[PDB]
């Protein structure tokens, strides 16, 4: 039960240079309390200073309220509109508590000490959530609005992303256990299984995005966009950043991925020749190590580099954030394809079907159907106990390693444990379940048995991101986005190129030589045949009309319908008589000559 | 000079039945009269009454130009609104004077002897239009906004992609001189500008679409539907007729495919057995006749095919008149398709690469680069020849095989004359200019000399049929639409076919061999650069927002800025200098014994 507290801002005050800190911490608090916002001082841990704030007098906050919530009607957020009357008719959730305070802080008024501004958590809601979703199977669309009222939007969405993956995901396994029990092992009708799938998840997941985003009623957030605040420029206009300076930093991505093609190449020849040293030069040592290797070693080897692609990003300016997301998630895709497949094509494509003749440079039927053992049972249950039980345990034994006051003894000794924790972002975790989707969508006839392996490693995910949140990382402040960013995207590309490959692999490691023809017109009829039923699911998947769409066209029409209903409420032969005498006088003249 | 007349209808009575006549004139003209507009009566021709209608109290009128004027800033098809004051403001031009009037003759009311209702044609118009577009080498913006006013939209858009089809079709005509005269002939790169040409034309157009409906203010008219009227219904909910009954009805468009395959298949084996039949057994007279079989035999039998194809769209029962042209142009196309294309598939891909070994059931190298002639120079001024002079005779000795009158003499003399012609629908030019743009997409690498004659035809029939609605039609009764129907979506599947057919043509009528390897290589290399390149010209082409689009976003901002302008216009440690006191005093206190 937190003290009604809104937020807390760390400014963090250190040995040198301490005396612009004390003039500035003035900056901050008088700053702070022209918005209209109390303040309140305690101790830190180190040398900080944590100050708590909360709004104070709730008619600025309720006008507060309005000025945005009547801006969403201008720019065409949404349709209808409500003189401070929006508490009663349609209440205040908690995100527009949390948000609104968060834009009040920080502002463009119409600086180097400030370490974190962070909201708290509230216990009394997380022992309650994190049980009831492990007390039920299926999850009920009531309950993901139960985690958007406390979070956000965009880290509810990420859970409406995995539930809709959850129970499409129950398609191909049981149509993968028959192509694992009944037919033959590399069969064509699995790839196309896999192929008309992987059209209807992303297209049924379309269109419930433009549902889903409807009833919460932020539909068209990505249209406005709002300007970055470490932006620079030369002149103004709005203002602008020279353009052909960007050119000149964004070329700078080719040598990034030139030296990801071969980084993370690097450690698949250091896997191929390691298994070959350790061959024919103890023998349970040999058979363990070549697995310990790949898990200590690529999320090194990832992290240096998405380091380095971090700092890349930060060099090449932005102006919108939009666009800031759109450029950190491609840098950062890029560098984990080639680290999570390049371990996985160089088998399929190079080494099973020209195991001849690079051998002077036999073959083994035993390394496809194993390679895909790895990514689908050891390379998950090392992740899971990777991002859980070690952050966990390394925050427990660091809480050993230390060396008003009624409640606030306890209350500070929340607070305090909080700071020192990560920011949680749903960027990770959407890189990871669309890299995982990967798996189940290009190679994945390879091993008809990988999908009733992935579904239940989420019904676990799904209940693991909802205990990290909450037990290893302080609350994300609250955002909104309509879908789910530039991940929509680059999960189309691993529609297309999971069609391609899969078609190859279904006539490669299954004509005597088995080469140029049929291998060509196999990727070609498996490639056109996408491109047929990427229409017809985008044509009985589109005259079927979302009932939420229907709550947009009326009071869009009904609003329209009731604005004009309160504002308004020669030769001449003249005689219609004369007119129809000389017409039944003319059809008889004509017809008393004839 | 027309005596103010808005439109003249026909009612035609016969010998029989007779009786059932003069009263039906007069329920005619009571109902013409209690809308409100006056009434005419003259002699027809043979047996019937020309009606002549105008409107009489302007302010009913006035009136009635508001009653859908603001009918249009309901469903959206404007953002704007203007109490009878839409005439000095912005005037009524003369789609919407006599569109209203022929919605005020037709209407829901919220007649088995009715001709024709049409309107009537301006002569002083005429001469001038017709003159001066044939004085002009290019045309101008303004010149179409003046041909706009005066026919409607759905006529003034079938010159604007004219115009624009125009201009680029200079493009491949020169990188088509310089194929036919510099590189070989069937060379590859030709192949490929004939491969990004069929894209940026396509794109270019559907981006000058919707700013050119913007700046006309009927952007939004497609979204809008209304009902035939020849509509059946069961039972009523907005009237319903049973679905499962048009599945019924929608299959035996199969059996007229499978009779469009075999219909227009014969005639080529008409055209290649008689071609064999007189050159071994007049030799002037071998030369000549297939050219006259072909010329004559084509346009009957894509005549009683369309015929038929008319009387299966009317069978099967349509809702809505926009669902009833996505249906007469589809059935019509496949019929097109197979006659103008079939003669030319079967030459390139079975004649010329197969020619060895249907030999018994040789090759002469004088067939696709002659009928690809035919295509080109003598099928269009037999087109040319036939779409002019053909009607104008026909009108001109039929004029003579003839067996109040003070100028009306004269003004009868006119509009009886018109009542015999045909209606003249933008339908067949789109369904021809679609046609005829494949054959500069699909098989034009075959013989890159076929743009540069395709540009002086368009320079003939963007005058050409100037001519037809003014001197052989009776004028189209105006209409408004957005885009060009369904043609646009049919363009783009003979953008892909034509990328495709053409790669082909640039591997068999040029390895020695020449069949199954490279053949199936180069088509997918074509097909997959076409796919690429329609992104990015789907990308250049969207960062550039055009000036129309702008007028649309500030004056949906403005009226929404306007509109809310002219309506509205617990630890308490108080004490701001208490709070900052500590402040000054913690940082202190932790730095006093550290
Ligand atoms: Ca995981
Ligand atoms: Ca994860
Ligand atoms: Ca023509
Ligand atoms: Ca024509």
């Amino acid at each position: 039960s937190n003290f009604g507290v809104d937020f807390v801002i760390h400014y963090k005050v250190p040995a040198a240079e301490r005396d612009e800190a004390e003039a500035g911490f003035v900056q901050l608090i008088r700053a702070l309390t022209t918005v209209g916002l109390a303040t309140e001082v305690r101790h830190g841990e180190n040398e900080s200073l944590l100050v708590f704030v909360k709004v104070a007098s709730p008619d600025l906050f309720a006008k507060q309220v309005y000025r945005a919530r009547l801006g969403d009607w201008l720019h065409g957020v949404r349709v209808s509109a409500p003189i401070a009357q929006a508490l009663q008719d349609e209440p205040v959730v908690e995100a527009e508590r949390l948000r609104l305070i968060y834009l009040m802080i920080t502002k463009p008024h119409n600086w180097k000490h400030v370490e974190s501004i962070f909201p708290l958590h509230s216990h009394s809601f997380n022992k309650e959530w994190i049980k009831k979703w492990s007390s039920k199977y299926t999850l009920e669309q009531t309950d993901i609005d139960n985690i958007r009222d406390k979070f956000g939007e965009s880290v509810a969405f990420y859970f409406a992303f995995l539930r809709s993956y959850f129970r499409f995901l129950v398609i191909p396994s049981a149509f993968g256990f028959g192509a694992w029990l009944l037919l033959g092992q590399f069969s064509y009708l699995y790839a196309l299984l896999c192929g008309l799938w992987s059209v209807v998840f992303f297209e049924y997941w379309k269109k419930q995005e433009v549902d889903l985003a409807v009833q919460w009623g932020v539909r068209g957030v990505s249209s406005i966009q709002q300007s970055r605040p470490e932006f620079e420029w030369e002149h103004e206009a709005v203002k602008v950043y020279p353009p052909m300076k960007r050119v000149k930093t964004q070329l700078l991505q080719i040598p990034f991925a030139l030296a990801c093609v071969v980084a993370a190449g690097a450690l698949i020849v250091t896997c191929n020749s390691l298994e070959v040293f350790i061959n024919e030069v103890g023998k349970q040592y040999l058979g363990f190590l070549p697995t310990i290797f790949l898990v200590i070693g690529t999320p090194t080897i990832s992290g240096v580099l998405m380091g380095a692609a971090e700092k890349l990003n930060a060099m090449e300016n932005y102006a919108t954030v939009d666009a800031h997301d759109a450029a950190l998630i491609q840098k950062q895709f890029v560098l984990n394809f080639m680290t999570s497949y390049m371990a996985l094509f160089f088998t399929a494509f190079v080494y099973i079907p020209f195991g001849h003749i690079l051998h002077p440079f036999q073959i083994n039927p035993a390394r496809i159907s194993n390679q895909m053992f790895y990514f689908t049972v050891t390379a998950q249950i090392v992740n899971f106990a990777t991002e859980v039980v070690v952050p966990y345990i390394k925050q427990q034994a660091f809480q050993k390693a230390k060396q008003d006051h009624e409640e606030e003894a306890e209350f500070l000794q929340r607070v305090r444990e909080e700071c020192t924790l990560e920011e949680y972002d749903v960027s990770g975790d959407y890189r990871e379940m669309v890299m995982q989707f990967g798996y189940v969508a290009m190679f994945s006839v390879a091993w008809p048995l990988a999908a009733c392996c992935f579904l239940v490693n989420n019904w676990v995910e799904l209940r693991s991101d909802a205990l990290k949140i909450a037990i290893s990382s302080r609350r994300p402040i609250p955002w909104r986005t309509d879908s789910i960013g530039p991940w929509l995207t680059a999960l189309s590309f691993l529609s297309w190129l999971g069609s391609i490959t899969s078609s190859a692999i279904v006539y490669l490691c299954s004509a005597s030589p088995l080469k140029a023809w049929g291998l060509l017109l196999s990727i070609l009829f498996a490639e056109h045949f996408y491109l047929v039923v990427q229409l017809a699911v985008r044509f009985v998947l589109s005259k079927l009309d979302s009932p939420g769409l229907q709550k947009e066209r009326k009071e869009r029409f009904q609003t329209k319908k009731r604005l004009l209903q309160e504002n308004l409420g020669w030769q001449r032969q003249r005689g219609m008589q004369e007119t129809i005498e000389i017409g039944r006088r003319m059809i008889e003249q004509q017809l008393a000559a004839g």
